[PDB]
């Protein structure tokens, strides 16, 4: 299959677009439309990378009969001058594949992940907090920083809403195939009869883009509110603390943010998120469009849960990818990579 990566890694169409990014950049009247010349050198990496693909499969296929020398002799002065080029290769292969699985759009950008319970009652709020812990642990073990933009606790337990900002390379991309509905099956700690409950929570992920590509906001298009959760009776120093709710009147889109103390840094974040949600509202719409042009029915949508975590029977099962894991306790503690790559491939495989 890594043989067929060169299959949909496009290597017959890509060897022709390379000698193109250069010609448009050769004419002196290129920087006339500035927004095109800046993405012709960046896209020209794909011009040089393909040779880096054949050059690596030739270097790789050395191994197809390279260790023939070492399996015939063990010391190797000349051969170990080629093997340290194989780990730059063995690890250049994974890279390639995982590199190609990550190039969409904004795959590179940080991520804004949001969780809200669905049906199930108290069970669903606990489940939502569980997913939050899962993604927080996921970030943790990946070297990403997490900024709890907001976190609304639930009536009786768990959370009623949560929204985080995961900062790190390809946060969006990696987390992107996780957007969807998640189903939980197990007996509820909240119900005395050991009756299995079924609970749901949905997860969203959009990317935190570059604000330059984002619209600009009219102060008169917003309604800033400074909120103080709700202190039980004691509202003396609780009359003005630090959380701000920005509303975007034209849409009704709203963003709340209690990350820090400085009420002024929070407005900044609330607005950084808000901007990105509008940006998302656009793309979503700019795509409901190409359907107008030869798109009369339903595209490709998955209604029920994308993944199931059924604990009393000890397995986690991704219904799209098909990947089944027997250690839900690990999945639930952050170990998500294998579920992700698989999702990325399932998503790629359909573009």
């Amino acid at each position: 299959l890594a043989q067929r990566l060169e299959g949909l890694g496009g290597i017959f169409d890509i060897p022709q677009k390379e000698t193109r990014l250069k010609e448009l950049e050769r004419r002196l009247e290129d920087p006339s439309l500035w927004n095109d010349p800046e993405a012709a050198r960046k896209v020209s990496q794909e011009a040089a990378r393909l040779r880096r693909t054949v050059d690596t499969f030739r270097s790789l296929e050395s191994d197809l009969q390279g260790l023939l020398e070492l399996m015939e002799e063990l010391p190797a002065e000349e051969r170990e001058a080629l093997k340290p080029e194989l780990e730059e290769a063995a690890k250049k292969l994974d890279e390639l594949y995982h590199q190609t699985l990550l190039n969409f759009p904004h795959a590179e950008k940080n991520a804004i992940l949001t969780i809200q319970p669905g049906a199930g009652g108290t069970e669903a709020c606990d489940w939502a907090e569980m997913l939050l812990r899962m993604y927080t642990r996921f970030a943790e073990r990946q070297g990403f920083q997490v900024e709890v933009v907001d976190l609304t606790p639930g009536p009786e337990a768990g959370i009623d809403y949560a929204q985080i900002l995961v900062k790190g390379e390809n946060a969006y991309g990696l987390l992107s195939p996780e957007a969807g509905v998640h189903r939980l099956v197990r007996p509820s700690p909240f119900d005395a009869s050991g009756r299995r409950h079924t609970s749901f929570a949905g997860v969203e992920v959009i990317p935190e883009v570059d604000e330059e590509v984002e619209v600009v906001l009219k102060p008169e298009e917003l309604r800033i509110d400074v909120m103080r959760a709700s202190g039980p009776g004691g509202q003396g120093v609780n009359t003005t603390d630090s959380a701000v709710r920005v509303v975007h009147l034209p849409t009704g889109i709203t963003v709340t943010c209690q990350t820090t103390r400085s009420q002024i840094k929070n407005k900044e974040l609330a607005l950084k998120i808000l901007k990105a949600r509008l940006y998302e509202l656009e793309r979503k719409k700019r795509e409901e469009e190409l359907k107008a042009l030869r798109g009369e029915v339903r595209p490709i949508e998955w209604g029920s849960q994308i993944r199931s975590y059924v604990l009393d029977k000890n397995y986690v099962k991704d219904h799209r990818t098909g990947l089944m894991r027997h250690d839900p306790e690990n999945v639930l503690d952050g170990d998500l990579m294998d579920l992700i790559w698989a999702g990325l491939e399932w998503k790629a495989g359909r573009r």
